[PDB]
């Protein structure tokens, strides 16, 4: 997150760290939202290489034991059948990961509240992006969880000339674009939490930023609109 601030420890307890293996060690590659005690929602582009992944729940500082972390293997990845690696701008950037075991819930590990199908937020709706990705364009990973208030830019403004144009589809949520705050690499697959009737629910799965850098004026961060995928989500958990 560029222009963010650090988060409280138990602030966003459905945030996870999606890590892959490097040698004996593990590196954070993406975020994700715990949706079931054995299922994580993340972006499909995060599991496009055939890596060994793991999930870390209850995480706050990546480089230091917090006393709160649970670490579980990824047993099965079900990415969206229409996802195409060569074209994020087509949309469908979503994947579900079956964990090897059920994580234990406590005040650090909670399930993410998903929106109702079809739900579209109004322009300038209050949302927060969370993640351990780059703090500057071409910078480095945050070691503690960061957060920025990232208000939505609705579809009509996001797909106008001046912003993302045709690159953004209606199955996507835009948020930010002020030139100060954004999501950035390593935040991919993470949540956009938006307050809806006194409940923060996960309306976005971070998908992409501009090629000229993370915090770019009028290129808001682009998220997969979770509410366009509620039936496929539900139909995958009932299958597996
Ligand atoms: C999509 C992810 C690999 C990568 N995502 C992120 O950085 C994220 F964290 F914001 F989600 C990304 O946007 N990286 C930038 C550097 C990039 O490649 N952006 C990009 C934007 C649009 C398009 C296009 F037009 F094809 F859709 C292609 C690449
Ligand atoms: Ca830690």
């Amino acid at each position: 997150v560029v222009g963010g601030t650090e988060a409280q420890r138990n602030s966003w307890p459905s945030q996870i760290s999606l890590q892959y293996r490097s040698g004996s060690s593990w590196a954070h590659t993406c975020g994700g939202t715990l949706i079931r005690q054995n299922w994580v929602m993340t972006a499909a582009h995060c599991v496009d290489r055939e890596l060994t992944f793991r999930v870390v729940v209850g995480e706050h500082n990546l480089n230091q034991n917090n006393g709160t972390e649970q670490y579980v293997g990824v047993q099965k990845i079900v990415v969206h059948p229409y996802w195409n690696t060569d074209d994020v701008a087509a949309g469908y950037d979503i994947a579900l990961l079956r964990l090897a075991q059920s994580v234990t819930l406590n005040s650090y590990v909670q399930l993410g509240v998903l929106p109702r199908a079809g739900t579209i937020l109004a322009n300038n709706s209050p949302c927060y992006i969370t993640g351990w990705g780059l703090t500057r364009t071409n910078g480095q990973l945050a070691q503690t969880l960061q957060q920025a208030y990232l208000p939505t830019v609705d579809y009509a403004i996001c797909s106008s000339s001046s912003y993302w144009g045709s690159t953004v589809k209606n199955s996507m949520v835009c948020a930010g674009g002020d030139g100060v705050r954004s999501g950035c690499q390593g935040d991919s697959g993470g949540p956009l939490h938006c307050l809806v009737n006194g409940q923060y629910a996960v309306h976005g799965v971070t998908s992409f930023v501009s090629r000229l850098g993370c915090n770019v004026t009028r290129k808001p961060t682009v998220f997969t609109r979770v509410s366009a995928y509620i039936s496929w989500i539900n139909n995958v958990i009932a299958s597996n």
